[PDB]
Formats: C-alpha cells, sequence, structure tokens
C-alpha cells in the first residue's frame, strides 16, 4: 500500500486515476486548484465516491501555479504520511487556434500550466522521496509528442513537447537517486487565442474553415467506444508492478496515431546514446 | 536574390550563416541584442567582413525579448525592402545542472529565449509574408529534440523540443498561404543552477561528477574536425533549392546521435496522419 499524490485530479483522467488507485488499495492524495470555489462540486463527487467505496482517497489544496500551495500541501502529505511513494504528474490545459493568433504570454502561460506545474511540484517532493532512496514519478506526456497530430493546438502541443522532454531528463538524473520513472502516452479520447482580430485573418483568407475542417477530421478517428478509463486501468497496473520491473513508457492511444512506433525508435535511440557514453546505469534506477 | 532575417546572429551558426547567405548574393539582415554594448564587438566583426568581401550583409538590432524592439527592427526591413523573403529563427541559448537546482523561473526563462522569442518574431513578419502568399521559414532546431541526448539540459532541451513542436505547426497551418518551412537539425559540435544549495545536494550525493562525467563522455563523441560551417552551408543549399523542391529537415549531425533515425519516423508519423484524416495538402504550401 502506497502513498500517492495527484496533481490536477479534479476531473479526466486525473479524477478516474485517483479512484481506481484509492480502489487497489493505496492512500491516494487527489490534489487540486480552489477547492473551496470552483472545485467545490468535484470535490463533493470525489469526496462521495470514497465514501461510498469505503477507499482512503483524500482531497487536497493544491495550485500548481503557486509554489506556496505546493510547498504547503507538500508539508501536509509528510507532516501525515512520513513520504509520498508515487507522485503523478498530471495537472494540464489545451488551446485551440492558429499559433500565429496566440500571443507570447499565451504560449508562456500554457507553459506555466502544463510545465512549470512539474517544476514546482517536483522542486516540493523530490528532496522526501531522495531521503527515501527510493519512489515512482509517473508523467502524463501526450500521443502528440511523438505521433500524428492535428494543427491548432500550437501552445499545448508545444508545452507537452517540452514536458516530456523534461522527464526523460529526471528519469536518467534521478536513477542514481533509487527513483524510478515512468511515461503514460495518452491518445485522442479549452482556451483560444487572445488576438480576436489576427484569429479573424486566418477565418477570411487561404485558412478558411480549416479550424473546424480539424475539429471534425481528427474527432471522426476516434473509435466512438474509446473509454478513457483505460488510461486510469493502465495506470493502477504500472503502480501494481514489482519494483525496478516498471515498463518506462505504456502507450493509451486507441485512434492509434503512432506515437507508440514513435517513442519506441525515440527510447532506442536515447538509450543507445546512454550505453555508447559508458552512461547505461542512467538507464535502471539503483 | 533574397531578402533575409536572422535572427541571434552575433555568433555561432547565427554569424555564419548569415555570412554564407551573404557570400551567395542574398540581402542579409543578421540582428542581434544591444548592438552598441554588449555586441559592439560582434558588430564590428561582421561588419569588417562584409566590406572586405563587398556583400549585402547588414547587422540589426533586434531584442527577441522585446516585441516593441521586434516590431521596430520588422518595420525598418519592410520599409526599405517591402518585403522578407526567408525569415531564419536561430536565436537560443542553452544551461548545465541537475534540472532539480533549476528554478521555475529559470524554465521559463529559457522557453522566453528560446521559443517566446520565434513567436515574438513571427507575429511582426508573417503577416507581411502572408501578404506576399510566398516565403520560407527556417528554424534552427537541435538533434536533442529526437536523438540520444546528454542528462542535465533539461531547461534547455525542453524549450528546444517545443520550439521544434511549434516549427512543424506553423509548417502545416502556413502552408495555404504559400509559405514553405525547412527544419534544420544540428547535432553536437551557458547557464547554471540559480539553486545553489540543491545543486550542492546533488554533488554529494549518488549524482557525485555525473556532471562532468556528461561532459567528458559526450564531448568524446564529437569527431575532431567536426565544422560549424557545415551548418552554414546547409542553409545557403535550402535557400538555393527551387520554391517548392526545399527538404522539410535537413540533419547536420557529425557524432550521428540518430535525429536524422528518430526524425525520419516522426516526420513519416505526422505526415501519415494528415493523408489518414484528409489533409494532405497541409503537406505541400500552395
Amino acid at each position: 500500500k502506497k502513498i500517492i499524490l495527484i496533481t490536477g485530479a479534479s476531473s479526466g483522467f486525473g479524477r478516474l486515476t485517483a479512484e481506481a488507485l484509492a480502489g487497489a488499495g493505496h492512500r491516494v492524495y487527489a490534489s487540486m486548484r480552489d477547492i473551496v470555489g470552483r472545485n467545490a462540486s468535484n470535490v463533493e463527487a470525489i469526496a462521495g465516491f470514497a465514501r461510498d467505496n469505503d477507499v482512503d482517497l483524500r482531497t487536497l489544496e493544491l495550485d500548481v501555479q503557486s509554489q506556496v500551495s505546493v510547498d504547503r500541501a507538500i508539508d501536509q502529505i509528510i507532516g501525515e504520511d512520513g513520504r509520498i511513494d508515487v507522485l503523478i504528474h498530471n495537472a494540464g490545459h489545451m488551446v485551440f487556434g492558429p499559433a500565429e493568433a496566440f500571443t507570447p504570454e499565451q504560449f508562456a502561460e500554457l507553459y506555466d500550466i502544463n510545465v512549470l506545474s512539474t517544476q514546482r511540484v517536483n522542486r516540493a517532493a523530490l528532496p522526501h522521496m531522495r531521503r527515501q532512496k527510493h519512489g515512482l514519478l509517473i508523467w502524463i506526456s501526450s500521443s502528440s509528442s511523438a505521433g500524428g497530430t492535428p494543427p491548432y493546438l500550437a501552445p499545448y502541443f508545444a508545452a507537452k513537447a517540452a514536458m516530456d522532454a523534461i522527464a526523460v531528463q529526471y528519469a536518467r538524473e534521478l536513477s542514481r537517486w533509487g527513483i524510478e520513472t515512468s511515461i503514460i502516452v495518452p491518445g485522442a479520447f479549452s482556451g483560444v487565442p487572445d488576438d480576436h482580430a489576427r484569429q479573424a485573418e486566418y477565418e477570411a483568407g487561404p485558412n478558411a474553415g480549416l479550424g473546424e475542417e480539424i475539429k471534425k477530421a481528427f474527432a471522426a478517428i476516434v473509435p466512438p467506444d474509446a473509454d478513457v478509463s483505460l488510461v486510469a486501468d493502465a495506470i493502477v497496473r504500472v503502480v501494481g508492478t514489482a519494483s525496478g520491473k516498471r515498463p518506462f513508457r505504456v502507450h493509451v492511444d486507441p485512434a492509434e496515431d503512432g506515437a507508440d512506433v514513435g517513442f519506441s525508435v525515440l527510447d532506442r535511440l536515447r538509450a543507445e546514446m546512454l550505453h555508447r557514453v559508458g552512461l547505461s546505469d542512467l538507464l535502471k534506477p539503483r
């Protein structure tokens, strides 16, 4: 029985994952921003599930955009439980529109939400996990960072691509500390540009209709019975695998956009390089 | 003879590329920050080359971290020449150290320099290129976004990974406007963490010596005669290729870290997806 923290768990993969892990008997902290306001109903929904099923599912206020918020929440868990066994980076947020119409700040904000968030959380949690010389980081990545993708989500896909690159780096840099990494790669199963005038130029020029054309074409390739719970069940299986035998990436992509193939080539090239330079021990947590 | 703007051209690939393009007879704006202070010598070096060789190489103040700076510089070129035929995104900056020891702001700053920079420049330049219905964006990407890589450069590799994802998106989103894209993928041929205490923990724990071990192991695989001018010559060749027949990516990687293989798989999967959804026209500028 593990102590687990998941970020951005108000709904989506985050929430089903927190519930499935708690179903598997773990002590699960399902964290999220603004539990008194914006997420009050989600808190109620999750709390009701936890009591109805008699599982150790707890909700925790954790705003990943605030270091002070993050620090407080990590201190609560450590003061209560002594450690974190599994850290699940899931907080995220996407957008749609012509990249040119998104402002520089918009891209920055996206980075904040999808990447800087993980760094705040890691900088808070990692000191404790490093003292244990043991632990598992799970990152919810995205098939888009190495598979076929639609146009019109650039600030989002950029941030996710950076997030996966960072996950990979930590995997190596934490391995001598005994910390394991597993990256979940979900396929296809939300803001817009602030520059309305620029977007209107796109709509009246050669890209007229492209936005809707993209949404429809990409919706159409998702199997109608594709279920987001597949991701939660992949995660319960990772957590339930013996230490040292966890997969590095798990692909859950009913639309089969190819990230399984892309990443398995990238993963192979990256390992090849570490063998080549005499650093193959970084491929395997101590 | 083309009108060309290159960012971050004070030295490095940027500078040799500006000189080679000017050698090929183009009108080249080699832009950079702070030409009166920090880059005054670089300005002198470049200006001396231009007069000695009698080439149309011009230096231009352009601070990619300032929208006002960017706008001014683009207005100067357009007021002088009427258009930009080739836009070369090259401004960049790297760092080395354990990812945990870099602060959230540090990662943000890196993103600013390596990604938000291109967005400021694109938002300024693209309206003009779109009116022409013609033009070429060249991005200087990095073998690290799809090849074997060292640990200890996470904020940098993250930013470059996002930058490549963005380049790919613009390639599709600009194609109906007639704008071509080519991405240069240079292999191996500089700040540090602000959190000294955290870095000192890494140095005294299980990652003792890893920093130097990485620098030495990765230096050793670069062929001693690998020359950075290979990149400049690849770019002159792209620019000199007929419109509509430019390669999408050009790999220049003497250490052979595998990004050629990684990207050619990713490129294939991405095209496959656009054919699959009926958007294959996005693969080919109008």
